[PDB]
């Protein structure tokens, strides 16, 4: 229904950051905290993300981000990420993942970046349960993405043919 | 066995190219021709790639690259791509895809770039049937990747426990 038991959240990692280095925007992780908050607040366990490490030493390592990203991809109830052009490398992969994974999807289109994405973000929107929610202020995203979250989740969870 | 019925091949698309534009290296596509040749030559139907468009108007569009990339991901017998840092966006996604997809994997590590990847390329190497073949010359890759292709494919296709 409309009570995502667990929402997956990822960022452009490697991309947003340096090719396997540390340089993640605090104003970015913070936002994820706000959204991720409403998530753990309503009852949506936020998976994927690496908060801690994302706040102490983000840009994990393949032997960590890969295993957790994929495990979290299928361990997460609803796929919820954030573009963040460049074409979020970690996310995307986690996106295309959600594509084969089959796990619902919902990205926080980055008014502008989301546009740069298009490739698999848009392609995913048309091929698999992939919602596109532009966010110019997480303060408005939480609700926007949440609406397209329960809306897209309902459209892909409830019947598809005739009732 | 060692007769990949069809090999999937992709590039950093959007990444290697401009954010939804055209600027693909002829010296890059050409190589893909050589490799993709030995593929269609030995009996490995090269899927994914967009040759034509990749030679006339690459950087397809989500409504094309996404649907074909995913369909080709599961339509391809063996996943064979090429990093090409930046972290091939289109590929990666197609990579992570191959991760959940379960379809064998084999990337042509870009001596240096492949290193930049690490994130999901390496992460995939440890989590799923993902081989890492650095290539400083497709002329040597075809065979190198081909070896790690039948080798990795055999290791993931034949028994895993005791014989």
């Amino acid at each position: 229904k409309a009570g995502v038991r667990s929402v997956f959240l990822a960022g452009p990692f490697m991309g947003l950051v340096n090719p396997e280095t540390n340089s993640m925007p605090s104003a970015e992780q913070l936002p994820f905290l706000t959204l991720i908050e409403h998530f753990e607040k309503q009852g949506l366990e936020v998976f994927n993300a690496h908060r801690r490490e994302a706040w102490g030493a983000q840009v994990l390592t393949p032997e960590e981000c890969t295993p957790l990203d994929q495990l979290e991809i299928r361990k997460a109830d609803v796929f919820v990420a954030i573009p963040g052009i460049p074409p979020s490398p970690g996310t995307h992969v986690e996106i295309g993942w959600a594509s084969a994974f089959d796990k619902p999807i919902v990205l926080l289109l980055e008014e502008g970046r989301e546009e740069e994405y298009g490739f698999l973000v848009r392609g995913l929107g048309t091929v698999a349960a992939v919602e596109f929610v532009h966010y110019k202020d997480i303060a408005l995203a939480k609700p926007q993405i949440d609406a397209a979250i329960r809306k897209v989740v309902d459209r892909v969870n409830n019947p598809a043919a005739t009732p």
